[PDB]
């Protein structure tokens, strides 16, 4: 038992992970059989980057242009193209380590995997869940960008995310591995501000199932209540409708505890009108919503 | 910026893990050079870990009891021997893929990073406290022993912990790599219970610390007090005393943010009699201590 945050295992996305050099920027790319996928921002100078036209930049640019690095060994590019905000590299070695992959986009409510790099090497890996405001909550410094998010199914790895940039908040934001932006963002150093968020009431309740199944209950109570009764509830408090299907996927969960979905919906309205009163579920003081149902099925089938 | 649990990169441990069979029982081995180590509690029955004798359970076993799998790949056991609460099955091929490592305990209050893995195969990763009481708070199912912790320190990997059992609180408890029990612990099925507690008062402070760099001030004050005196607070609310080696090793950490720590501990001192009045520090609204100064200034050094 026992119920923690827990990533993915990262060493099949460790032996994809390279150095890309162009000019004076040095970031992290992603080698994947004969091509190296990185940020296109890598392209541009301080002063490129207040207004880049990245065509423009990329036509000024060659392949003896780009140094690539896996560990000491360095790659030689014999070509460069682009596709949205990422910048393809061919190279004249297909890496040996390549996983099994898919390129996915996920959608908000859902989680994955950060494996975070500088200067291509690995150092930490940890969860973050996209926001309904397609930002993540992440820990990046000065040459994370490249740095990826994956989740991993049998020996596949989908990869999810690509970093470029923090906003003003702290908070992160990058694209696909099309290169195509989670929200409303451009990777461009200008005033831009992440939208207004709202909790993911899925997982919260998928959390709550958790607690129950490692022995938190105190929350519990006699009561049902009603979809459309817990939705008015979910308005007042800035949380996100629930949904009949939502309700579905929680159904091995609700299965496994014995508790319906709408019995654990006016649990939930108790705690957001009343709060803890001092306790903790699951070793928080607050309700967390970065758990989908797939993680707590994950954890606590066994139980 | 951000600060996030974090855990290390887990491929070079990922190339060291197998599974190891006994009998009826399956569980993790680290397979390291010619050697594989696991729990010595796999050559048990059921009935053999109610009260066993270790000693006269090796003698009965021989090499050709131990299954052992990389993979796919059977590796032949020649040779077995018990290093306290750990068996060494010697094996008749190098691990390939074997790290630079050292096996190393640790004290209360450090961290490190949990490969948990079920039939030689891993599974996920996430951080570790050791509890003043030498229990850590895992996810462990039926399955995960022999699951390793570590902690990584250029390319050389220190194990500091091999997973055996988990505790009626749902806490879990476990060796290290010699075999010797982190706790007043034994490997057999009795009853057996966690001493009390203690919150890790240096790791607070250093939370706190990751917390104002990251730009948390609200429970900033302009107070300073002294050790003797915190140290009285520190024995109410259940905290560590804090030492002048502590107050040393968060010296970095205040000269970054350029607040003394007797001036931090003036503020941990009002969170403790007053709470947070409904605010969070680092998206949490309790006090957190399973951060070391390590893990914070990793994080924080280039905000
Ligand atoms: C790429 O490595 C870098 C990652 C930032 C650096 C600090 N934390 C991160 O996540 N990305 C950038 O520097 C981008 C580049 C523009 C998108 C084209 N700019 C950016 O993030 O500016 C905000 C910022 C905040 C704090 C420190 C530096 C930069
Ligand atoms: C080894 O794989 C297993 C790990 C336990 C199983 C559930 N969570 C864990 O961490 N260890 C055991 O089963 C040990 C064996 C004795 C130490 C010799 N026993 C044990 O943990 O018993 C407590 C328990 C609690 C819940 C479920 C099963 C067992």
């Amino acid at each position: 038992s026992g119920f923690r945050k827990m990533a993915f295992p990262s060493g099949k996305v460790e032996g994809c992970m390279v150095q890309v050099t162009c000019g004076t920027t040095t970031l992290n790319g992603l080698w994947l059989d004969d091509v190296v996928y990185c940020p296109r921002h890598v392209i541009c100078t301080s002063e490129d980057m207040l207004n880049p036209n990245y065509e423009d930049l990329l036509i000024r640019k060659s392949n003896h242009n780009f140094l690539v690095q896996a560990g000491n060994v360095q790659l030689r590019v014999i070509g460069h193209s682009m596709q949205n905000c990422v910048l393809k590299l061919k190279v004249d070695t297909a890496n040996p380590k390549t996983p099994k992959y898919k390129f996915v986009r996920i959608q908000p409510g859902q989680t994955f995997s950060v494996l975070a790099c500088y200067n291509g090497s690995p150092s930490g890996v940890y969860q973050c869940a996209m926001r309904p405001n397609f930002t993540i909550k992440g820990s990046f410094l000065n040459g994370s960008c490249g740095s990826v998010g994956f989740n991993i199914d049998y020996d596949c790895v989908s990869f999810c995310y690509m970093h470029h940039m923090e906003l003003p908040t702290g908070v992160h934001a990058g694209t696909d591995l099309e290169g195509n932006f989670y929200g409303p963002f451009v990777d461009r150093q200008t005033a831009q501000a992440a939208g207004t968020d709202t909790t993911i009431t899925v997982n919260v309740l998928a959390w709550l199932y958790a607690a129950v199944i490692n022995g938190d209950r105190w929350f519990l109570n006699r009561f049902t209540t009603t979809l459309n009764d817990f939705n008015l509830v979910a308005m007042k408090y800035n949380y996100e409708p629930l949904t009949q299907d939502h309700v579905d996927i929680l159904g091995p969960l609700s299965a496994q505890t014995g508790i319906a979905v709408l019995d654990m919906c006016a649990s939930l309205k108790e705690l957001l009108q009343n709060g803890m009163n001092g306790r903790t579920i699951l070793g928080s003081a607050l309700l967390e919503d970065e758990f989908t149902p797939f993680d707590v099925v994950r954890q606590c089938s066994g139980v």
